[PDB]
DNA sequence: GCAAATCGTCGTGAGACAATTTCG
DNA sequence: CGAAATTGTCTCACGACGATTTGC
């Protein structure tokens, strides 16, 4: 429940809209009760010589870390409680990606009553529909029709 | 000369850093003085579909036009003076893309120096090669080194 | 059974110039 | 002569997922 400097996010919000990106995936997995997980993603890609940025957000965030993937590095966060702290405190400072974020914080808000019923879950995976459609999404499959595909 | 607002420029630094970029170039032209013109340039890309955030800074930085080029936009600045005024403002909130300013402001303010001495001139052009070297230079060919070939 | 991590890849959406022209 | 525009495009540097594993 860390508290961010206005200035701070003022930046980061358009660096993000920028380079970073709002991510809400549907991932089958057979350990789950209704066969998929629900997961949501912060991220800031960038060349990694300038991982350093990236390394600093680490700290400057308070959480997440950096991963390495050849010429290009991320700065990632997947913990739910800290990104609904984070984005919450992004989200006005946004323009691009505004709506993903309070589609991603209205997900979280509704983990648990999810879990519990086959729709809720269904609905909330209309959610991740809507954020990916806001996204310039191009390699997407697993998506709430697919889950629909548990009608069992 | 405009007095942007310190959010506005928090936040666009911060987009400026992630899809922005500063660039100076030389143009071999036979009409100039010295067979090469300095050209600096502010810009920021985009996706075409999102042109509207561009038509947008448009109308807030108060100069500048937006060009579109298929897929994809950009909002373009180039009036030396125009760009002085904004770079200077800008540049506090910068974080990888300040220096590049700062040649660009430098450069500027040693325009008119650079007119009267294919010395002063040729140091100018070095201030470009820096540029180009700060950023993800790809594709350059006219350089300081390829204009000192006029002392011939 | 679920949160969070590990490791990879598709197809761009950018960044960063070049070549040439326009016109006060 | 030169400030600014107009048009083109190379080479990524990204965005935005997917498959599977780890761990309590
Ligand atoms: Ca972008
Ligand atoms: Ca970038």
């Amino acid at each position: 429940n860390t508290k961010y400097n206005k200035e701070f996010l003022l930046y980061l919000a358009g660096f993000v809209d920028g380079d970073g990106s709002i991510i809400a995936q549907i991932r089958p997995n057979q350990s789950y009760k209704f066969k998929h997980q629900l997961s949501l993603t912060f991220q800031v890609t960038q060349k990694t010589q300038r991982r350093w940025f990236l390394d600093k957000l680490v700290d400057e965030i308070g959480v997440g870390y950096v991963r390495d993937r050849g010429s290009v590095s991320d700065y990632i966060l997947s913990e739910i409680k800290p990104l609904h702290n984070f984005l919450t405190q992004l989200q006005p400072f946004l323009k691009l990606k505004q709506k993903q974020a309070n589609l991603v914080l209205k997900i979280i808000e509704q983990l648990p009553s999810a879990k519990e019923s086959p729709d809720k879950f269904l609905e909330v995976c209309t959610w991740v529909d809507q954020i990916a459609a806001l996204n310039d999404s191009k390699t997407r499959k697993t998506t709430s029709e697919t889950v629909r595909a548990v009608l069992d």
